[PDB]
């Protein structure tokens, strides 16, 4: 098992639904945000690591391709943060693996980053989300990793990350950049909404009978688990509220 699919999409574009639809395609696990947050935890530091070795006058690309394999090991498939920041790096690493590039309306996506993954620094709604991911675990280390991997993908090393203006160009920026480097052939650019038809034709499989297009990790979800941890301070206790999310 090695890697098969490689997502270059940024977070809110639909990554953990790719994430499900390639495990339902391939019955073998996808790598996500997702895993880190609720399954290995100490994989943050490691991509950590990895980020800043980045930003190194020379970086040490071997170490990087050491440790992106050791991470994705066992995995089939990648998608979000901090992965997806890497993409140009797994291409080298898995020249035969195809590349997705999930894609959405801009503003869509701004307001969903801001909702769940990014918000401004003086939302009140921030202080909500950090004390739900106490609950979970999650802390200021995952936060600096997060937004560290998508500085990255921006390829910016100062950035206002409260400026929505900034945010919208370096998506769109983001976006066209996947487009103009990865060979036509290997890159698949995926619409919210487009579903099976086209991802299947792509990686050359039926499409899945009786199983519907994964749609789940809406912001809508994600404040009610936020208001969830806080009310109950157990994931345990409240998972049944939220089927096919992790
Ligand atoms: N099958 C689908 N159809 C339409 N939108 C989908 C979808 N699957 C996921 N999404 C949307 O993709 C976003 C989550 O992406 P990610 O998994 O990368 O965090 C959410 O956007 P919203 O927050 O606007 O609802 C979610 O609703």
């Amino acid at each position: 098992t090695t890697i098969q699919v490689i997502g270059a999409g940024l977070p809110r574009t639909g990554t953990n639904s790719m994430k499900k639809a390639l495990e339902i395609i391939y019955s073998k696990p996808c790598y996500h945000m997702y895993e880190i947050i609720f399954k290995k935890q100490s994989d943050i530091s490691i991509w950590q690591q990895l980020i800043d070795e980045t930003h190194k006058t020379t970086s040490d690309k071997r170490k990087i391709y050491n440790g992106l394999n050791e991470l994705l090991n066992g995995y089939i498939a990648t998608t979000d943060l901090p992965s997806c920041s890497f993409y140009k790096e797994l291409m080298t690493m898995y020249p035969n693996a195809k590349v997705l590039l999930t894609i959405r309306d801009k503003y869509d996506w701004l307001y969903s980053l801001r909702k769940v993954v990014l918000p401004k620094s003086t939302d009140p709604w921030k202080l909500k989300i950090e004390e739900g991911d106490q609950v979970l675990g999650i802390d200021s280390n995952f936060y600096k990793m997060t937004e560290d991997s998508l500085k990255f993908a921006f390829q910016k090393n100062h950035i206002n990350l409260d400026d929505d203006e900034i945010l919208l160009e370096c998506y769109d920026e983001y976006n066209r950049l996947v487009q103009e480097i990865v060979p036509p052939e290997r890159l698949l650019i995926h619409h919210l909404g487009d579903g099976w038809e086209s991802l299947c034709q792509f990686l050359n499989v039926d499409i899945p009978n009786g199983i519907s297009y994964p749609c789940a990790n809406s912001h809508h979800q994600m404040t009610q688990l936020t208001e969830q941890l806080i009310k109950h301070k157990s994931l345990d206790d409240i998972i049944h509220m939220f089927p096919g999310l992790i």
